[PDB]
């Protein structure tokens, strides 16, 4: 019983069951008539997802619960009241002053493994709530590292909660900024001052403005999976790393090939292009990329469903300089429409790299912080 990462020395750490910390109470029946798309509340049933919403709730927030039947062994601590259905189970704290709520969540967690492992089936699954309340869990009666523990978690799991709710908030306004601009909504070229894109904006094929170059090539023997310049050859991030870039940055890209077929990004550093792949190099200076990528983001739909439609094919350097787009001559104006979009565009992708960062790392963390009990 020696945790992984000490927060504090000469920690006493205890095997205790379920029975003899928490009150346990399986939810109730939800009738069909109760569930409404639009309604207040969720109902936590056998999913790790919602199975509908209500407007009416069972079971006070900041309780924690256990799924007993679907997909057993999962472990919640609900921050807004809830309807707990019939293959979910509350667990409530039998004595808060021996035992913190954050804690007991968290303790719960890291067995989530072997809380799973008392299931019976596999299609349906089943967990009976004699065989819960008998598990083992690690347990410290030391309250102050009971807060240690839980505070280290808290922190983790509030920023992954507040990335979700930003990431969420940003694609919606990214993407109504996006369509107001494209389709030049009056209002917004008033509130934005891009009046002059109501005259000046027309269409442009890519290879008036843009240079191609497929991708090269290199074997397994010639990759790092550390390194500093990014290889892209057909799935939407890199296939490891490269000793020379090819291509600058500030440039765009398309994967040709494969299911990833039409996908479309912006390089902020120096890179490789690889089988799959499309470099697009403006052709001078009077060129803001960005609002370009931009504009291929808006187009990305389109652009698969057409490829689809074509021949199950690949994208030729030839099909993709006849893609039209939307432009404007002066750079200037490029420059101020496309930031309004882009820098939304790079807040998101920041926000996406962290969120999948922190989820990695706070997995890392709940399992050095608890005793191993397999
Ligand atoms: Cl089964
Ligand atoms: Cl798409």
């Amino acid at each position: 019983m020696t945790p992984k990462l000490k927060l504090n020395n000469n920690i006493n750490w205890t095997k205790r069951t379920i029975d003899s910390l928490f009150d346990l109470k399986k939810g109730e029946m939800l009738e069909k008539e109760l569930i409404t798309p639009e309604g207040k509340y969720e109902y936590f049933n056998g999913g790790v997802k919602n199975s509908g919403r209500t407007d009416k709730f069972n079971t006070f927030k900041n309780t924690i619960s256990v799924i007993v039947g679907g997909s057993c062994g999962y472990v919640r601590l609900a921050d807004k009241n809830f309807f707990c259905g019939q293959s979910n189970c509350t667990l409530n704290l039998l004595d808060p002053l021996e035992l913190d709520l954050k804690f007991a969540y968290y303790a719960l967690k890291s067995q989530q493994e072997r809380i799973e492992a008392l299931a019976f089936g596999t299609t349906i699954q089943n967990i009976r709530i004699s065989d819960l309340k008998e598990l083992e869990i690690p347990f410290t009666s030391n309250k102050n590292e009971q807060h240690a523990i839980a505070n280290t978690l808290s922190v983790f799991d509030e920023r992954l909660e507040n990335l979700a709710s930003l990431i969420e908030i940003n694609r919606k306004l990214r993407d109504e900024y996006a369509h107001k601009l494209f389709s030049l909504d009056e209002a917004f070229l008033s509130h934005w001052k891009l009046e002059a894109l109501q005259s000046q904006m027309h269409e442009i094929t890519l290879g008036e403005i843009f240079n191609f170059k497929s991708g090269k090539y290199l074997k397994s023997e010639e990759r790092l999976e550390e390194g500093k310049f990014p290889y892209y050859g057909a799935g939407i991030d890199n296939t490891g790393f490269v000793a020379e870039p090819n291509t600058e940055k500030d440039t765009i890209s398309i994967i040709s090939n494969g299911y990833s077929l039409g996908n479309i990004r912006y390089h902020e550093i120096p890179w490789f292009n690889g089988t799959g792949s499309i470099a697009l190099e403006p052709m001078n200076n009077e060129i803001y990329v960005p609002f370009f990528y931009c504009a291929l983001k808006y187009l990305q739909k389109d652009i698969k469903e057409r490829m689809k439609s074509d021949d199950s094919p690949f994208l030729s350097l030839k099909l993709a300089g006849e893609i039209k787009v939307p432009y404007v001559k002066s750079f200037q104006l490029q420059r101020k429409a496309g930031k309004i979009v882009f820098l939304l565009d790079q807040k998101l992708d920041q926000y996406k790299k962290e969120l999948s960062s922190l989820t990695v790392i706070r997995d890392t963390l709940l399992k050095k912080l608890f005793p191993d009990m397999t």
